[PDB]
């Protein structure tokens, strides 16, 4: 057998975007049994620092053995000369990005369900108190009109309007942080990709947040959907649901909604 990748078998085709340590590849892989794959191409720059090549090399193996049908699948790694991460290609691009221009024609359904999926992988993550520090509509790709994958990245600059207090205030990141971000991220995913607390500063943030003041329900957004995000923004991380719980609240919800849409 010729298990693993070759760089014989991948091909680049033009770019893709730039990533955190360098720019991504559109390319196509040429399988084990001659199938042609279309990939993204993950590159870190040639000069960077050693810390930052082996950041780059720690995420890569996490990522390989991550296994969710909701997180971005590493297909391979190249590690020699020009380092190369071989991931899936996902053809749709970025959530918030396709939910601006898809904004007239998705339904409520639709969104609930790219919602539990992420809850799902969230779920996984939990169950290895493995922490995701970028779960927002920037970082997860959209692979079919009904799938979506949670990105690899944040598995200074810091997502400020998507954090939760104690992230904050103490720099502290768990899984209950965690699920303050991911009902930030349903926010968006609900308002079609608007940016959590648009209208503030990011200095601002904090001080609401220490009022008790939160963002706002989407117009689209089912109340019983806005009182789970309710209960993810308790100022309290212990009174938070977890994602286990989180994700049959969401089954509830999306099977609901479905009910409604068919008939
Ligand atoms: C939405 N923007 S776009 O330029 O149209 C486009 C943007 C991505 C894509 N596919 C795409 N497919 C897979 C991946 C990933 F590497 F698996 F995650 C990916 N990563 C993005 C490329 C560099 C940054 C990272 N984003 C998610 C933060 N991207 C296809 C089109």
């Amino acid at each position: 057998p010729q298990y693993g990748i070759a760089r014989e078998d991948v091909v680049l085709n033009r770019i893709l975007g730039e990533g955190f340590f360098g720019e991504v590849y559109e390319g196509v892989y040429t399988n084990h049994k001659g199938e042609k794959i279309n990939v993204a191409v993950k590159t870190c720059k040639k000069d960077c620092t050693l810390d930052n090549k082996e950041k780059f090399m720690s995420e890569a193996v996490i990522m390989k053995n991550l296994d969710h049908p909701h997180i971005v699948k590493l297909i391979g790694i190249i590690e020699e000369e020009p380092t190369w991460i071989i991931m899936e290609l996902y053809p749709y691009g970025e959530l918030g990005h396709y939910l601006e221009r898809n904004k007239n024609s998705l339904k409520v359904l639709t969104l609930v369900l790219y919602s539990l999926q992420i809850c799902k992988a969230m779920a996984y993550l939990e169950s290895i108190n493995c922490v995701h520090r970028d779960i927002a509509v920037r970082n997860i790709l959209v692979a079919s009109p009904e799938c979506v994958k949670l990105g690899d990245f944040g598995l200074t600059r810091l997502p400020i309007k998507w954090m939760s207090p104690e992230s904050i205030n103490f720099r502290r990141f768990t899984t209950a942080s965690d699920v303050w971000m991911f009902a930030v991220c349903m926010w968006e995913i609900l308002s079609f990709g608007k940016q959590p607390f648009f209208w503030l500063e990011n200095k601002d943030v904090i001080g609401v947040l220490e009022k008790g003041d939160r963002l706002p329900k989407p117009d689209l957004c089912p109340p019983v959907l806005y009182t789970l995000m309710t209960r993810c923004w308790d100022y309290d991380p212990s009174d938070r649901p977890r994602f286990t719980e989180l994700v049959c609240s969401l089954s509830d919800v999306y099977q609901m909604e479905k009910d409604i849409a068919m008939e």
